């Protein structure tokens, strides 16, 4: 009666409220939880990013619009001219080049007090590569520089004899990309570059930051490799599903011909300008289990040189941020929650549960 | 004897210590623990500050002191102008225009391949605004940028004719602030802007970080406008009850006339100056729940322009540090460690005190 | 049999799961787990650094290369005319002297909106200190500013007079370091400063980022004071020790006398530098409990200064990160843990345990 109903009652109410507890502590792990751990870690050899140096866009471009106002056009219907049977748009995209041979990237590590700065000249020495904005040469940037003083940079160089042959260069792009994907140089070095001068000695300095996405349901992230090249796959299928069309140009990697027709050349381009400008929003990827950031600021220099282009790139900060989205709700985490709410709100354990068990096996 | 005895003074042992922690943790609770989650919030839409771009201090200013000397005073002494008939305060601070007419601000956003960077002069454009410096623009930067690149800035510029017809400025002051809070722009440009000069075409960079202060008794904060208006009331009515008088300057809101008395226009000067160098400690408002820090860095810029002011301030970085002081110590947490506490000293649990209460109902 | 079997079993599974989770509980706290708050405080008085300002090493030097040539030898072996008995180490010393008595360094704290500036000069003035760079400056740093307004500076000048009476320095070198710890200056001044030329006045800022690592027994921090003490003691004794000679240079304590003989002063010219680059390596100590990172980002200035080297510092960001590696598994929280984990794979309490103690003294 009253008695038999209100014991009812209350025990009905622990196990509802501890039901309850802990259903939200379990739709509290299928929706994984994620914080966020910064912590500076500080590595005596820096990992010197793939620095991409490229020429303004052909449009920009000071010698390449010269020499196309030579043939007799403006500037923006150079491709009117690619299937001109020698310029052979590989020699139309190499009407672009800034850079000459002498191009040469030294890397110094340390200051030293009798002799100087530790000139290193036998790192990975840079080569031309081909992209949107023209003929470029990326960095290679391969082994790590051991990160000793403020003064631990690789200088960009290049002794272009600049005699009054024909007009100069007024500035290049630069662009600091990760180690082997291939879509940061060939396509986006015209959107994410610095345009800074070649007329005087400019200088960089980057620091390092570096944000880590966890592996989850509802957020997944891929390697460093798979991203960069489902992006890439993406960029060049969609300028031709967006083209219409069948051929490349200088820039993209050897799957077809090389345009030979000009509207189809311009169909090319116009749609790895649309494609670029938005593949962040029409592809299907998301950011890396990592993400570099470089905070690239500049300073002044400490001497002059008189040769064409000069860049210094320091890395003078060994101290990185490193934020780390985590698992934050294990699923150690919700047994041990669980097992404290069916201790909290009943007398519950996992010997009583046992032991009912033995119970009913008589 | 004995046995009873221990048996009490075990129980009233463990008694006191779930008594201790569970006090000790009442405790904890009054005095909201606070920590902080610092994550990186790349956003595509970057909300661009509203930049102030003041000329120099009168004292400081080039072409308005070459027009107090003219007059026959000293760069001190312009106060005892005002009252002259013409002179009008409004016609003493008009002198200190460094900007003419023609100022207009465009919002480079893409890079393209062909075009370039997308020149979008459409934005909010900016205004005159009167300032304790003179007679400042304002720009409005109201639409927010669409981040797509490293090449995302606003571009103020002004092309006043630098003509022989009089002496030209020399550097201006820029000043960084929130979109419609009035007491930055009037009051505290003069001390909190960069002084920066207009001969060469400059360039800014600006990295956002964000710190949100959660709110708390011991320890508010109030919403944007709030805190705003707090201090714009305080200052200026500090002015009036500082100076004891009756009258305001050009960059006080309109509430009473323009101090038709030199005297008095200095006293609210000098008022004035007091106030804003010290309105942090006399005030008895606290910083907002958000906090706006704009990570201000300089640069070169990549190619010349023969303007008379030009400016370049850029947004290449989207993701922006997001500092949260956040509630660590919830009411729930203390339930919980209080049911902790109190099982693991003892049996008790919310079934358990329950049976006793039915017990007790008999 | 069946029954008593199976309960012994369930009961042997219970005790062996809960000491399980309690071992590796235990195994946690042994080995501390470390985490990062991250925070940014607001601090109104900015600490400034201690800057040394050096002149470029002798062979880098200008003038002091000049002197070298004019007695006839190249710019490397200076150390053959110190023991020449009246070029006496410190006289070699003293034509490495690239700034000239008049130094002195002020503090512009506010910026006012009728005088301008706070020059505030008499703070403390610069001495002139020896270093392996030669003869240069510290700039004590001693009294904090008061962080009113982004214009907050110190303005190193040096007004020598820069007539054709000899040639002038090209270029100096600024490294930052903390107030009172010897072995920076005299010692990392060479390798950890910014080498930027005194042609063209520059300016500096500095942002403060500080690490803290807490005290742990398998990675411990010295307070500030003692780290510097034992690498300066380590550096000067292997110095010693790795030149096996005893005698001492300018910029170390005086211990021994001056090397009166050239061979023993490049033996310990070379030792200081061999230790110097790789003195991280063969120490034994281990980084502060704490770490202030200077920001130090470029610049330009605002005003033009006929001054034979001037430099500004600018201190325009009170809010200073802070990491501060903390004691995330506590003593008390392995006792709760501990207790959760009887209490949840059993019934067992503090007061339970002290019943069946009374029930074993019968």
């Amino acid at each position: 009666r009253w008695q038999r109903a209100l014991w009812f009652a209350g025990v009905v109410f622990c196990f509802g409220i501890s039901a309850h507890q802990i259903a939200m502590h379990v739709l509290d792990y299928l929706s994984e939880p994620v914080a966020v751990r910064i912590d500076f870690v500080a590595q005596n050899e820096l990992r010197i990013p793939e620095i991409t140096v490229c020429p303004r866009i052909f449009q920009q471009n000071t010698i390449f619009t010269d020499m196309v106002e030579k043939q007799g056009i403006d500037k923006m219907k150079f491709l009117d001219l690619i299937d001109r049977p020698e310029y052979d748009i590989m020699a139309v995209w190499n009407l672009s080049r800034i850079f000459s041979d002498n191009v040469s990237c030294s890397a110094h590590e340390g200051s030293s007090i009798i002799s100087g700065s530790y000139v290193d000249p036998n790192m990975s020495q840079p080569h031309l590569v081909y992209t949107t904005s023209g003929q470029c040469i990326n960095i290679p940037a391969s082994r790590p520089l051991i990160y000793r003083g403020v003064n631990t940079f690789v200088r960009i160089t290049d002794s272009q004899p600049r005699n009054l042959d024909e007009v100069r260069p007024e500035a290049i792009q630069i662009y600091f990309h990760e180690h082997h994907h291939a879509h940061l140089s060939r396509y986006l070095t015209g959107l994410r570059g610095y345009i800074v001068p070649i007329a005087n000695p400019f200088a960089f300095s980057i620091r390092f930051t570096q944000i880590n996405y966890a592996n989850r349901t509802d957020s997944p992230c891929v390697d460093s490799e798979e991203y960069a090249a489902c992006v890439e796959d993406f960029i060049e299928q969609r300028i031709y599903e967006k083209a219409q069309v069948q051929c490349r140009l200088p820039y993209m990697r050897p799957k077809l011909p090389l345009c030979s027709t000009p509207t189809d050349a311009r169909k090319i381009f116009v749609a790895t300008d649309d494609v670029i400008q938005n593949f962040e929003k029409e592809s299907s990827c998301k950011r890396k289990c990592e993400e570099n950031l470089y905070i690239v600021e500049f300073m002044h220099l400490f001497e002059r040189s008189n040769i064409s282009i000069d860049m210094s790139v320091y890395f003078a900060y060994n101290y990185i941020q490193v934020a780390t989205e985590y698992l934050t709700y294990t699923l150690r985490g919700l047994l041990s929650d669980i097992g404290g709410v069916l201790g909290l709100f009943l007398g519950i354990c996992i010997l009583s549960v046992i032991e009912v068990f033995e119970v009913v096996i008589f």
